[PDB]
Parts: C-alpha cells; sequence; structure tokens
C-alpha cells in the first residue's frame, strides 16, 4: 500500500486518468532520496513516453502515474520494492534505493 506515495505539486484536469493500453507522455526528473539527481527527460528537451500495461517501467511508475490526471505535476516517492529492489539499476542506482521522481503528465496517446 506504500510502494509509491504521490504528492501533488500542481493539479491536472481531475478527469483524464491513464488506462492500460494508453501511452503516457511525461517530463520527469529522478533523484535518490538524498536529493542527488540521476536523470531527467528535461535535460534532453524531449518528453518520455511509456505505455501502461506492458511492464515498460518500474512498478512505482506503473501505479504512481496512473493516479495522475492529464496536466498534473506530482512527486512520486517509490520504495525499492516498487523500483529496483536489491539489484539496483546497472551503474546508476544502488541496491535498496528509495527513489523520488518529479513527474508531469503532459498528454495521453
Ligand atoms: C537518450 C536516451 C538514452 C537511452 N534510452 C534508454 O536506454 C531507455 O531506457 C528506459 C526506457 C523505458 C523504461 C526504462 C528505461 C526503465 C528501466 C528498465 C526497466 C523496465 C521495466 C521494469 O519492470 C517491468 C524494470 O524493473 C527493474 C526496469 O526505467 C524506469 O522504469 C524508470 C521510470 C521511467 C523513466 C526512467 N526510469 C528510471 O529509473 C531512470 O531515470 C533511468 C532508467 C536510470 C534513466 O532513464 C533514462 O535515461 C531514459 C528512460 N532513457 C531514454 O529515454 C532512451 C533515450
Amino acid at each position: 500500500s506504500m510502494g509509491v506515495q504521490v504528492e501533488t505539486i500542481s493539479p491536472g484536469d481531475g478527469r483524464t486518468f491513464p488506462k492500460r493500453g494508453q501511452t503516457c507522455v511525461v517530463h520527469y526528473t529522478g533523484m535518490l532520496e538524498d536529493g542527488k539527481k540521476f536523470d531527467s527527460s528535461r535535460d534532453r528537451n524531449k518528453p518520455f513516453k511509456f505505455m501502461l500495461g506492458k511492464q515498460e517501467v518500474i512498478r512505482g511508475w506503473e501505479e504512481g502515474v496512473a493516479q495522475m490526471s492529464v496536466g498534473q505535476r506530482a512527486k512520486l516517492t517509490i520504495s525499492p520494492d516498487y523500483a529496483y529492489g536489491a539489484t539496483g539499476h546497472p551503474g546508476i542506482i544502488p541496491p535498496h534505493a528509495t527513489l523520488v521522481f518529479d513527474v508531469e503528465l503532459l498528454k495521453l496517446e
């Protein structure tokens, strides 16, 4: 029940929530719980896309972004259980890391 915490930064439209099969178009910035940024689609000036229902992203995103409506900006705090677990992500994220993502849901495709 606490694998991902979603805290609203600015609201969306309150009606359009992503469904399985839909593609979410987002800008994000990921950091360790300490605060050290490890990636951001904003640094590439190009939104990230992922389709729900396909195991395309860590579980904290799959459940976390589905709680967001189009336009919403939110802070997602994801336990290692819902992220990279005991293994981490090769050369990026250590074992048992708590992650924090600033996510803006731009549109659905
Ligand atoms: C210019 C580019 C560099 C090369 N390039 C990629 O190499 C694509 O890399 C990914 C794409 C989609 C999802 C993934 C990783 C997955 C990782 C693989 C995966 C998939 C599913 C899992 O379960 C079912 C899982 O369970 C363990 C693991 O990333 C995630 O889910 C979460 C949530 C979505 C945002 C990224 N995410 C992170 O953590 C991070 O910020 C990373 C990966 C450290 C850094 O991301 C990036 O640079 C972004 C994405 N790269 C790109 O935009 C393209 C273009």
